[PDB]
């Protein structure tokens, strides 16, 4: 193998040889990849169009140097609530607020995150406003999940030799392949999630991805450009479950949600979106929370397919019945609460 | 004008807006772009297609930026015998020996040329091995071209800032854009050439930037490989005349050529092919003189075409008649050891 072989082969607009994208990704993981090599890898994928078997090897490889979490830390059950971000939108932290949500109601969640890469605040951003530790690491995080019910994993704390392409994803800036991985590479490997993606025509390499790992996963695109469930139009759903991938086009409407519009999910600096998660968390009514239940709905509908007897539209309503009484009893609001004061008391 | 816009745009393959390419290229040739920047610009470029507009304006910003020679030195009607390189076959220096012969004719020639890339000795290698002078600068090369009737500008002796972009063009291995550059940037700006190219799905588009220009330029496609035209099989030339192109097949046997096989045109290290340079030179019969013959009566039916009442079978005719009076007469020969003094007495 090698780079001239394997930029050759996309460039020729071939898919790659079965270990060849491995062999890529882990050469780039290990320091030993030229910034151009890296960037010409990046770029000739893209745009060659990525299968899910390629992407599903450079997610293994990091996966395979990323630090895992303790032996037996991690529920069977876990979910991540997290997307590729890159919408170009300024919302509110969507998956950061459902991913509460859903540990209030009782699923286990591990959130793979990071800051931002162009929006204004990321998911990491605005819980280090909020006043939760992102920067612990397996050991602690273990902790978490087990104290409080909520983990989170900090993307360079547990992928640090990802640095490389981190500073050629910068660079070219240009969203490619690698803006696929954050989703794809959470180090807990939780079984279920919620995982948005920006790009549309990239969702179902993802849920591919998915697929082959056997996850219950909603991959899910907004018909606006949201990597999230939105409520100012129709989602587009890639539904992972038994191996298998099929595209549904989702309607909160049919559910009972007003419409809204993209300005009313509109966000600021971590400070701002800190206050919208307190406010959200503090019962406070309209577009954000509706939009919060609704992403936190699919994170328990993902979590319910773990199992055969899974079915749809009572998933749904189960999973909209969960997350507005996590919100309405309280528990998400004094889950966060509860998720502070640990980081505090080390 | 930014990274993310072009590069943008590149990816989702989309042609570049007019001026977009001359800013990257610029970028590039000021070093104000990372090793990351200039990879990726090279590969989306390759992948989305280049127009001959794209092509034209890297070679432009290259030409821009290049050491000019002086006001007046260069002839109207100077030619350039000259390829891509990147073949991947091993020859004798085709382009190089029929440009000793060419001059010997009496058409000028200004030869721009580089070391090899990956072959075993390029046409500077070669021109080394002979004991010419490769690196002279703007005014010695036009005092070459002006006492010898020759003159070869070495790309890195002209194209200083070009130095990023090459150091990428290596470490990515793979062809791209970058490679068609060398033929569209001869620093002495001739108005005619043989112009060989390697990547058949890519001369098209350096016939396009050539017929912008109004070069007569005639650009060469073995139909085995070859950079060149090859005496093995038919030539696919596109022929720029009048600010227009013409795509035709050439076959060799039209003219009396006995078909050779690919291992009679094998080269060697600098030594192996300075010597095959000397025995062509010196009235040795065979292939490789055949070749050459062939090669040289091309770039004597580009000098041709620069009158708008040449024809394509008559100037066949004259440009083999010449080609072979150069090398019987000992003219061709005359002009290396005369060449190889005027590098040596200043
Ligand atoms: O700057 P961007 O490239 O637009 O990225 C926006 C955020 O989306 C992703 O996270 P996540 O889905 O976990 O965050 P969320 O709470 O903002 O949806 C990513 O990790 C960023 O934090
Ligand atoms: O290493 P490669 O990428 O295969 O390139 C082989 C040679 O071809 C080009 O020159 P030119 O056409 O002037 O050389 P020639 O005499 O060998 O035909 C290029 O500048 C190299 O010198
Ligand atoms: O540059 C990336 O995509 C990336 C790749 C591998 C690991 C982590 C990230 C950061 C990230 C985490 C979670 C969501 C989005 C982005
Ligand atoms: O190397 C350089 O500094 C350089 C600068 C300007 C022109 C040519 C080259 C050499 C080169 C060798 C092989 C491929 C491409 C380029
Ligand atoms: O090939 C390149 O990267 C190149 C680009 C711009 C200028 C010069 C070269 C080197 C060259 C000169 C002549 C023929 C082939 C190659
Ligand atoms: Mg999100
Ligand atoms: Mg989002
Ligand atoms: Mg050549
Ligand atoms: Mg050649």
């Amino acid at each position: 193998p090698s780079w001239p072989q394997i930029l050759g082969r996309l460039t020729d607009n071939r898919d790659l040889a079965r270990g060849q994208a491995a062999w890529a990704m882990d050469q780039i993981m290990t320091g030993n990849a030229r910034p151009a090599q890296i960037a010409a890898f990046a770029v000739a994928m893209t745009m060659k169009a990525p299968t899910a078997d390629e992407v599903g090897e450079l997610a293994g490889v990091m996966l395979s140097h990323a630090h895992p979490l303790p032996a037996d830390t991690v529920p069977d059950d876990a979910v991540d609530v997290v997307g590729t971000g890159g919408d170009g939108v300024n919302t509110v932290n969507l998956s950061t607020m459902a991913a509460i949500v859903v540990a209030a109601a009782g699923v286990p969640v591990v959130k793979h995150g990071n800051r931002a890469a162009s929006s204004l605040s990321g998911g990491a951003d605005t819980l280090e406003a909020l006043g939760v530790r992102i920067d612990l690491g397996p050991d602690l995080v273990a902790r978490s999940l087990a104290e409080v019910g909520i983990g989170f994993c900090f993307a360079p704390r547990f992928h640090p030799s990802y640095r490389h392409a981190a500073a050629v994803r910068r660079e070219i800036g240009v969203p490619t392949v690698f803006n696929l991985l954050g989703p794809l590479t959470n180090p807990a490997r939780p079984r279920a999630g919620l995982i948005g993606c920006a790009f549309a025509d990239l969702a179902e390499v993802m849920a591919g991805v998915f697929a082959a790992r056997r996850s219950s996963v909603l991959v899910v695109h907004g018909d606006d450009g949201l990597d999230e469930l939105t409520t100012t139009t129709t989602s587009t759903i890639w539904r992972v479950a038994a191996g298998s991938v099929d595209k549904l086009t989702f309607d909160p409407a049919g559910f009972g949600f007003a419409r809204a519009q993209l300005d009313q999910l509109a966000g600021g600096d971590a400070q701002a979106n800190a206050a919208a998660v307190r406010a959200v968390l503090g019962g406070a009514r309209g577009p954000v929370r509706d939009a919060v239940v609704l992403n936190a709905a699919g994170a328990i509908v993902a979590h319910a397919g773990l199992s055969s007897r899974a079915e749809w539209l009572p998933a749904w309503e189960e999973g909209l019945r969960r997350a507005s009484a996590a919100i309405d009893t309280g528990a998400a609001e004094q889950l966060l609460a509860r998720w502070v004061r640990f980081g505090r008391q080390i």
